[PDB]
């Protein structure tokens, strides 16, 4: 497992920089200087860094302060060669955003939130980022009568189309990536899953540059299959970015290291990212980003250790996933289970609906009881998969 | 609570007809004659009945048998005046469908499944049904390598576009309604939630007549907010049908009577169906269908009792939900929380992105700390809602 | 709904004083003075107030500071008449308790957590509290190999039995109540549910004075039936205190107002607290403590509103629950479903196991098919409860 | 992976013989003959076979039939050498147990369920079983007012203590093991987790011979940590038997092959069964029983494949788990994280509660801020386990 910048492993400033405050306690770690994060990450083999506007530039920063911080940060980047592929906006920590940014009930707050986004598109464009992520963490409610739900989607759309229009207008080479989360910090968050994110994009005026940024753990907080969810994003050609982390069930957002949650699911996500679909189709080509948090029990050792562990796990999974598809025994099991058979169209070329109702062999004389005896042998194909994952074969 | 056919309460044949077999035991109730179901339902105040092709016509039925059953069933309908607003296909109980219907890995099975659908579109059209529901219960997997996930969506699309093309072609006044379910009977089901159902429809050639049929309990098995999910379907103008039942958490599909699961969520769904959105927008206008199962502990009493309980609960919720919006105290609390305020566009008419970045009052001189002092008073608006639900006020 | 001090409504200092920082944001409210909490709680109708040592006395407070704080506090108590029924210790906020208090892997942190508990028992005695609550919030792990799981329970026992021997040696009139939680802030918390808590107590040397403190939301984070769990606690005569709140599903601890989560479960929880068991048995007669958090979207008017709403909600449910059991149609429905029949012993007085084996009418001569026809009528019985809850009956 | 009879791999008749009916469909496989199950299990390397009375003897079987069935069965056992380590009773399939066995509201069903249990104890004795398992699958409710919850536990106690007195009076060398399940087939099952099961046993008269039978998937249906739950059972010396399988989340009981659910948890479960506790303590030495279902998509080649896969999976995990603990880098990592340190008593030999209170270096003179700097290094320790599990180390 030796990462290299050709792997395209990206990390957020807030990931290794997470200080350790959770809702039951305060920080266990001192703040991390952004110059050091950049240097350290570059020596680990990372390809780039990502930040929320306020991870770097304090909310209340004066202009002299802002310029100093960017000079320092631009210095570090020049020095190490790290790229800045994604930039996002913090529309959830200041008290002003307690009801949302884009979908706040207070109209003045909505205006400030959108203004804040627009300024950050400029920053992102100047840093050379290709993706602009939107995570609407405070968009939602605890109680069902708190919102007009139709107006909430209208407001949402208005903010996202305004940002997309501005990108088009300014000539910037950026795409927006929506990032779904079912709950936390709100009781219910708007556009809860990958499916709801895809759906909403189809109702936008400038939806052509608006896509998804799915996060492992987020999908798993509604108990969904991450791999199935990104497969649908990919099939719609909307998988613009990916956030990899780990979660161990339906509960608070854990943000563990990728592979430290549901392991078999992590193996099949790697397989999908690396091998694509068995019958061919689109392949994911962007950065492999890690939006995790080093457990608060661990000191600064642990922070670089956990950063190292993300890349190790991905690499270890990749090696196994490549060995798995290369295996001749796995290819035969795949043919036997009908994996390649699923890729053949149901209908024969130029055969219509009426033509099919009409074929006797297809319905009226179809031997249903005889077709039902097929042994799909999915258990054995899963056993082969697990034995490659364990490095048994 | 006195239902009347003007309420548009519909029930499936398989709902009151559910015999009681679950995966740990056999039936506790004798089979229900479809003629009696129709008569009984008509005396309760139901508006119509719905069935799966095989709920009525046995899989192996000869043609003389098929004609007899339809004559009996058409007799009963003529006699009672009951309508048949929705018809669906059973693509999950016979052993042939163990891997799916439309997305089975075996191509011959896919062909039979689609042929079976096409024949059932004819039946539906002859019964005067307006909606054709598709529930893909066996479309999915237990194991991640069992399917090419892209090919599975291609196959799915091919089956649904073929059915839609056939409706268009035949001149039938029917619309397809996809019905999402996260899991059970498979480990993971394709198009798990309302969001995934909406998304998939946008990738179809004939998506204009393809919409959703969300079920209360299905959304709640992924822990989502039913009311938020149908609000998005409504906003996209894709809420073609609705299945009401109850569920008490993330676990097996319980199918309890509507209102016998999450009660406050049942109240806000009724409010949405009855009152629409606070600021106006689309309103749901079809049948209120109940896809529940009378608990197996209860005898034939209980079966009509539980059918009666569905309509009672809906009516009782409706009365409370109407009282709630009519209340002057509730309207003031609503104004105070910014519910109507959310309906105002963020931007002023003909104000662009650049115009907003540029307004000083919106960003550079916006007093964030002062805007953050607003008391949204969402707890009190929720207390008013609950006190109307309990018939306290 | 007019709460009075014999209702035994007690509130934590940390509930109304919760300022609003969650894991994605900053406090939204100004700190609340302890003297001002006592005055407000007492005016609203509360009977008592509870606290965590560090809620009242800063962790850093000098001895001088300690004594000053306790004088104003005791003065307010004296001026208002509020009791202090339960006191608890903070073994979770300071960075030192990052791997736990009693089960920390570091031996010198275990002794410091235990010494902090012992000093807090002297303060509990001093304030006249009858219950000392233990929430082991940091006792657990993110990863399975972090702990020797046998040792962790041995260290948990050592702490609780040391503390209990100290009560007994000092002759304080005080009981220990453990408070289970499945997760958050740890991935997995030890003694995660009522059941684990009850079992663990049977392994203690001093178990006689150790009981439970179940919290609504906590059991509902594992998808358990809170009425059923507190019924089991009560049946073992181990329900020493109770914490009431709201939770809308399997997700982060929400701490809503009691009744703003699962409404029907809250109804049945109030029925067990107030009415006890249909056939007679134990009754819980301690205080009704509200361990919740005023939503961060709301100002101080919401804070006092939310405190008032907990009380209101319990009183509305109480009156509906009393009306429900008093109702003769409900009592007949109960009779029909066999609620009273379950109260009869299975064996006749003096019947041995050998006797029943050998009794031909209970096995050999048993008509199982006839017995299976019984209509338990559980659906009609549930419909009667909801109708009563909706104030329709 | 070459399983042999000293591995103590036992299998239920109902697992491989599970024909495939779920709640949405019909059996997909032909019945499996009991004599043929014994021959196949024995050839594959199993050590024993287990059954439910009705798995082997039809509920209707005449006495003539009974004796015939038991002769071919005993003959196969004799020919193969397979033991019969555990026997259980079916108190869930026949319509008569629709409201339970031992806790049915109907008194004559309670006596019939108890008499069926007593007769089954004579058969258990007769086959040389050491454990009699009790799964109370129908003991529970859909609705909260269906039962008097105190009475239900009293009726559950009566049944288990009657049965245990019968063992003791007859001097059978047999222990009772209760098997918890949170839900399915009931909405809420009584004694839903390891914890509730352990607590309930402490209320019995004959508790000394009553223990638990935890099942992987069952605790994982409430989102609990299975290693942590069986650790608590083991710590109380109550782990009498164990049922191993796979579950991918909070949903319907899947009964996958052991290792095809949560892989990292299975790894740590094998470590506790085989290796026990890091600091020494109790060890479980009973049989490793596989209570799972061969996926319905597969034919008989899948059935024998799946039985083989359970064994393989346990043996691959066993070898990786042994390699993992033997590894000196892992032993040093363990030392660094304080795994061995937790094994030391908090108090010094002879130290009283008063002593520690009064010891200035454990409280007053404690540097909490210094103690909080410790790097527990739990993330690196988890990375070492996964690397070992992936056969990388």
């Amino acid at each position: 497992v030796q990462p290299t910048p050709a792997d395209h492993f990206t990390f957020g400033l807030w990931t290794v920089g997470w200080t350790g405050a959770d809702p039951f306690g305060v920080a266990t770690r001192k703040n991390l200087d952004p110059v050091e994060a950049v240097h350290k990450l570059a020596e680990l083999g990372a390809y780039g860094i990502t930040f929320h506007d306020n991870d770097l530039i304090p909310f209340d920063a004066t202009e002299a302060e802002r310029e100093k911080i960017l000079g320092d940060f631009n210095q570090a980047l020049k020095d190490t060669g790290l790229k800045v592929p994604m930039v996002t906006t913090n529309l959830f920590s200041h008290p002003v955003f307690k009801d949302g940014g884009f979908t706040s009930n207070d109209r003045s707050i909505r205006r400030f939130a959108l203004a804040k986004v627009l300024h950050n598109i400029d920053l992102a464009a100047e840093m050379g980022a290709e993706t602009f992520v939107m995570w609407g963490g405070r968009e939602g409610s605890e109680y069902d009568g708190s919102k007009d739900l139709a107006a909430a989607l209208d407001r949402m759309r208005e903010g996202v189309d305004t940002a997309a229009g501005y990108i088009k207008d300014k000539g910037y080479n950026l795409r927006i990536a929506l990032e779904p989360k079912p709950n936390e910090p709100r009781g219910d968050i708007f556009l809860p899953t990958v499916g709801h994110g895809l759906a909403f994009i189809e109702q936008l005026e400038h939806g052509d540059i608006v896509g998804l940024n799915p996060e492992t753990g987020h999908e798993q907080m509604a108990g969904l299959n991450f791999t199935h969810g990104i497969a649908q994003a990919l099939w719609a050609e909307k998988l613009f970015h990916i956030d990899l982390n780990g979660q161990r069930g339906i509960k608070y957002d854990q943000d563990l290291v990728f592979g430290h949650g549901d392991l078999t699911s992590a193996f099949f996500t790697v397989d999908l990212l690396e091998n694509g679909f068995p019958n061919g189709g689109p392949k994911y080509t962007g950065p492999r980003h890690f939006d995790y948090k080093p457990s608060r029990t661990d000191g600064y050792d642990g922070v670089w250790d956990s950063a190292k562990a993300n890349m190790s796990m991905y690499l270890l999974l990749k090696e196994r996933a490549l060995a798995f598809r290369a295996d001749p025994e796995v290819q035969e099991a795949m043919k036997t289970s009908g994996v390649f058979e699923l890729g053949e169209t149901t209908l024969n070329a130029g055969e219509s609906a009426a033509d099919l109702m009409n074929d006797s062999a297809s319905f009226a004389g179809f031997d249903a009881e005889a077709a039902a005896e097929r042994n799909f042998a999915f258990i054995r194909l899963n056993q082969l998969a697990i034995e490659h994952l364990l490095g048994s074969r």
